[PDB]
């Protein structure tokens, strides 16, 4: 019979699901409002507590996801869903819904960590209702949270002031994090013990709320897979105002004051802001025009209440509060799905020195690397060989170092001379439920791992007994780390500590420890861009 | 000589003074006075909102709006439910939220005279306060007669079954007049500790919803349901509310993603454009060719878990509403005429046969609510006693009142009784000359005869007859009594018996005298075919 | 270094502009918000309080004007300013802003008086960027803030009833007020010392803020130039339905009711609702059709909040609190810029008896003269002379009188009967700054004054010392009068109380004190309308 909890708000009745093998059932929740509908007058404003409801609420229907671009999210979520068969999703601002995978047993108490999942997408697509939580949920006994919080324009338009600040989507993910900590105990979890992962932008947001004291008593172990808070790409640095005109513009908006824009924006159609979206033509690398004007992207600003100053700033001070946090990468994160998305000119596979100079200076919206840097960069890198296959290879790491490697390594390290736990590790396998267009050479891709911690094995088929144990040995891993802020267990290899000596884990076929990651290109990096 | 000034909790009214015939005082008229804020723009689909204080003397002379409904229907009705002369033609508007006050009181004196409140009928889609002036039953019965207003259709009603729309709006609206009432009554000459509540129809059953409801608990202290209750179900709705929710969000042109959304876009919907969704969804009609069990929800009363926890049903059997005494009563002859003729029934001919009925029985599933599986089992309880097919025709008007109205107002009065709460029914019988003349004379005691003598048209109107001007009189008499006393009876009157055990009501007529058991059978009966 | 300062709702960033003759440098900031603003839902309501920001504001940009008639107010601007060169401004709702013009040096402690002046311009133009307030603030040391406040439909739109009482922009005159007893100290002004002043519908606000308990302990001292609240053509008396409705109508809303008629127009886009301004022809004079009918412009109205009773009934009340009060008027209020702007029917420049008598009529919502007493008008002013080129200017001395002349001269009268101290002066000089387009015999022309008061001479090119002069010795009284409620001072002429003697002083080439200003034309005016 039906699981029905009763949270804050009312009761939600949700459905038990049985994964082959493990007797107690999980209870799936699919919907759990945690906030207002962000409607009409509600639009750029931080997010207001749900209404309550009187009787039973039926969870049993994944909820839209954020308006984005209908088409490159139901892409993302096609290569990144963990279950068997991809769930068409719909689309509107009414998307602040969270979903709950709990194997705690609810006629009783229990106090199961809890894991809060925070997608990725670029701030600008994705979903919760793409990643399943039932494998980890039952086979580490944890309680999975996946959270939406809104996109693009609807969560990131700011004016860079008061009417508009900002990071509105940043604000939805701590008002998730909040109800987690007024409801879950409800659902068999222990709110005493909270755990943020995400990847990418998900990972990115997980480093912002590391260091934001609004989130301070919100989680007590932290997860950053491909993606920290010193991606260049997702933190917009200084006058955000211009970008703010561009997009009124593009909406068929005045520009006289911010609140003119504001105010002009908020009667827009949810339609109107997606045509608005479409056509500045985010998330796609730009071949005509100033590589410094083009915006892939709008994203996390220092609004001044979520951040008081940029990350660099707030790193330094020893100030964030500290927690066990894992910082990970893949071995090679820019080496297909990124590309691919974003339509890089790559068709030849092969690359030549002038060519790379020349991409390298498009992307400068990925890279923020001065016009005068590139032939130190690209020399660099691709210097070392006369072969234009590996040029082109190399070309990707460069890209990969400059946008997670250095910026995780260094977070890393900030957070380590900060007094606390860390944890490091290098994710390089491939696995089989890689999509057919991704070229097989192709090892440790951006969201690799993502099949691994979500147990795709066990929902979806063709798992090898390689990719199986692999899966396992990761979840294992996260969920320690989730229970004692340290992933090490009997039954797996040791992962040490990412101390002084730097050591991390690496993960894939063969796992083992490893040191000083990254170690010469944050040398590298550091020092070029300090010039 | 000079128009009356009272002031009130939110300020200054000016109203106006009229004389009627065999009254020294002249009686104070205030129209259109505001109890609540214009449920207009992200308002709408709320609960209502005080009103705003004004700053000098509010004028309150000219009859307000009604709220949007059909201007055709709502009109027809008006002219056919007018105790008035002339009928007053209406504006409509969102801003309808406004109540009409009457008082027979010297407002240079203290005055403590009961009150009245008057909630009008049809169907919860269209109505106006307007239509009834209370001039004569505040005269003569010394009372202080109030009607009110309260959003209808779409606008009251519009229901999404979940916390972005719980529904009921209307229902709000009333329990907010009657708060205003109890903080300004006493102005008008008003004793704010002697409010009865009383409507016709959906005003019935409005007034049968307010009386069990925690939300109208201390704001009346009698309550009259004249033909109608909460279990004239087909003003209740019991289930998923959800698709009409999502039939009517189509039908304005809106998306259906969630209802937060189909609210929101609602909300931004123009006055005439849900207006027209409204006249789309053709309610008030009967669909004689799709499916019955489909053929229109109809808007209307839902358990939304804050005017109505529960169904009618679970809250009769509950005792637990706080007990006032009641009066319910019925018409002889409910679906006579006025109803069908309003629906524009399929009974062109004045010929009915078995075969027929069924049908009809059937594609009236929307007002009767009969299983098909049951249609033949009451059809023939009623159809089949004789042969002449007018005969047939004739008991199934009297299958249709005895479903909707008859057998749900005594098993209502029967719970109220059993909750040892003081209850009284009446069941009128007779035949206004105010009549319209497309009305069979064969009908007495249709749908709607009894509002002619409540209030006091024979008074109003011209060529009233002695006996029906006297049959107004005992009505208003025992009207206000009950509403004084909580018992209709007093001196120069009948005696009314009360509704206990032996479950005597009054029979109201040329001839008025006390019966009992009142659709006895008919109740047995039909409990029994839907108990399945 | 810019000078950054602490109010309320956070940090202001300025500029120093220094000015010939002084060493202490001008603090000036400019578009501080006062409230927040009136976008939306908040159009025709009270101004609430502006919302606090996070960092530091740059107060370094003229905010845009209040919307209304672009080419009127741009032409009233440059007409009235008193910088050499006009600023061109933007139209906006979100007009709530004031500027501030600080002489004190803000690294110390300072209480110097402060001045807010309220721009005149019929409630339908205007702005307060027109106004720089360096002069006055370097020269005579005081604090000067120009303030703005909603205008036409905007700042007025009144149904007469709680739906919408109208006076917004009088209530954001409070407002504003208000703003500058919580912050000024912070710009080294004392909220201890407040003079209001303003010109034309500025000087009517003044004297209507005199009159109401709204800003009861707002002010100090008060100043009105040209404009009180006698000034017929800005109060409202009697039923305003119908004009409320005719706006209505002329937007294209339903009449139903207050409620619906407010919330149609709370729906119309700014532009929308400035077709409907001009299609109104506000501030012009109506030829064709009856003067009884004619709507030169909406104002003040008798709400029941800032203004419960007349301006009349309140002044002989004695009740409103006393505070020192100048009341001043121009030669020729009529003289030029007025009869231009409305486009007067004076192009003979030569009238008669006959033609006199038909435009005392059409310029009915202007005087406020019933037909059957234009005769005895024109007669007692223009039946003197047989000239009709004389004709016409007694004519244009007629419409001042009754317009400025006269009410001024009885609102003085009963500030003073009431018992506060009162003051009056008639300026008559003619500005080197005036307008080719105007006549030279035009001496005193409305908003004369407004160059000596603001300094145009320190400013503007070709000031003569004589009129460098004028401005000092006018400066001088206006400061003094704002720090003593007094305006003598050690070497400056004589400037006698307004008491029973009626004393007042005459400004110009030779300024000098009299006696009973308008006495006569007060006498026979205020017979005539008496019938
Ligand atoms: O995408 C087209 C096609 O290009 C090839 C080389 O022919 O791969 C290049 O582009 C990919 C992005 O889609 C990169 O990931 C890859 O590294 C680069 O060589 C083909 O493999 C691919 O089918
Ligand atoms: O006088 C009107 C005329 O109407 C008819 C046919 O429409 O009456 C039928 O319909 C009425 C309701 O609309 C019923 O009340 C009536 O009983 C039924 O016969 C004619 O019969 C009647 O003469
Ligand atoms: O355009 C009108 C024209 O009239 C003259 C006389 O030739 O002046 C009169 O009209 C002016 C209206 O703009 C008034 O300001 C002026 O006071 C009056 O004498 C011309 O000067 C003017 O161009
Ligand atoms: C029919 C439908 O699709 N809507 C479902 C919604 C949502 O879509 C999600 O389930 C999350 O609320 O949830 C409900 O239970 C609810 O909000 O009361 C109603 C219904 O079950
Ligand atoms: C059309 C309409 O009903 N609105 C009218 C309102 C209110 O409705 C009344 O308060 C109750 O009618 O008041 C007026 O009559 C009035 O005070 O002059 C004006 C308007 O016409
Ligand atoms: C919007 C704009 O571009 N103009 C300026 C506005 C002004 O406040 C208003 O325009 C009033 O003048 O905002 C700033 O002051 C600010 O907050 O940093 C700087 C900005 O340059
Ligand atoms: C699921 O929700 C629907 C409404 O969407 C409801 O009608 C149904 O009864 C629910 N199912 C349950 C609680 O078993
Ligand atoms: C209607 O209101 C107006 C002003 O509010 C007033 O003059 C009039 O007396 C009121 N009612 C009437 C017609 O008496
Ligand atoms: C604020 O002022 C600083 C100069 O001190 C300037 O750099 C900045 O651009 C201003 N803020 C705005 C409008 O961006
Ligand atoms: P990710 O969030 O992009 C980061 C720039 N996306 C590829 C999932
Ligand atoms: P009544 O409200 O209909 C009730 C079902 N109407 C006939 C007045
Ligand atoms: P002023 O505001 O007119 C007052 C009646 N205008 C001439 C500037």
């Amino acid at each position: 019979s039906p699981p029905v909890v009763d949270t804050v708000h009312g009761k939600v009745l949700g459905k038990f699901v049985s994964l082959e093998g493990f007797a107690q059932p999980v209870a799936i929740f699919l919907g759990i409002p945690f906030a207002k509908p962000p409607l009409g007058p509600l639009r750029f404003t931080p997010p207001q507590p749900a209404e309550p409801w009187s009787f039973v609420k039926n969870a049993t229907s994944y909820p839209p996801m954020c308006t984005q671009d209908p088409k490159a999210g139901q892409l993302l979520s096609e290569l990144f869903t963990n279950r068997k068969e991809n769930i068409p999703l719909k689309l509107s601002e009414d998307c602040l819904y969270l979903n709950i995978y709990t194997p705690a047993d609810l006629t009783k108490k229990n106090r199961l960590p809890v894991m809060v999942w925070i997608h990725g997408g670029g701030l600008m697509v994705g979903a919760a209702s793409t990643y399943d939580g039932l494998a980890l949920a039952a086979h580490e006994n944890v309680v999975v949270v996946t959270i939406q919080y809104r996109l693009g324009i609807w969560g990131f338009f700011s004016t860079g002031d008061e009417h508009s600040r900002g990071n509105w989507g940043h604000l939805d993910q701590v008002a998730a994090l909040r109800w987690v900590q007024d409801n879950i105990a409800s659902f068999g979890g222990n709110p005493g013990s909270v755990t943020i992962f995400g990847e990418s932008a998900g990972g990115e947001s997980v480093s912002v709320l590391v260091l934001s004291p609004l989130a301070k008593n919100l989680f007590h172990r932290a997860i950053s897979e491909s993606g920290v808070a010193l991606t260049s790409v997702l933190v917009k640095k200084g006058d955000v105002k211009p970008l703010a005109e561009q997009i009124a513009i593009t909406a068929g908006c005045k520009t006289t004051t911010s609140a003119v824009m504001v105010h002009c924006l908020r009667q827009k159609t949810e339609e109107e802001l997606l045509e608005t979206t479409l056509k500045m033509k985010f998330l796609s690398l730009d071949l005509q025009g100033d590589p410094r004007e083009s915006q892939p992207l709008l994203g996390t600003v220092i609004d001044g209440m979520l951040l008081l100053k940029t990350p660099e700033e707030l790193q330094a001070e020893r100030n964030f509060h500290t927690v066990p946090y894992m910082v990970g990468i893949n071995k090679q994160e820019f080496g297909w799905l990124i590309p691919m998305l974003m339509s890089y000119p790559l068709s030849e596979g092969q690359l030549d020195q002038k060519t790379a100079m020349s991409l390298l200076w498009k992307s400068y919206p990925l890279v923020c690397i001065a016009k005068e840097l590139i032939p130190e960069a690209t020399e660099k890198y691709l210097g070392g060989t006369d072969d234009t296959v590996k040029k082109k290879d190399l070309f990707l790491d460069l890209i990969a170092d400059v946008m997670f490697g250095v910026p995780s390594v260094i977070v890393a390290r900030n957070h380590r001379d900060a007094g606390a736990p860390t944890y490091m590790y290098e994710f390089q396998y491939r696995p089989s439920f890689s999509s057919d267009m991704k070229p097989k050479t192709v090892i440790g891709d951006h969201g690799d791992e993502l099949f691994s911690v979500f147990g795709a094995p066990f929902l979806k088929e063709g798992a090898s007994e390689e990719e199986i144990r692999l899966s396992k040995m990761v979840m294992k891993f996260w969920a320690n780390f989730a229970r004692n802020g340290n992933p090490n267990g009997e039954g797996l290899p040791h992962w040490p500590e990412y101390n002084q000596k730097e050591g991390y884990l690496q993960i894939g076929a063969n796992t083992q420890a490893a040191q000083k990651l990254k170690d010469k290109e944050v040398a590298f990096w550091t020092n070029l861009f300090a010039k």
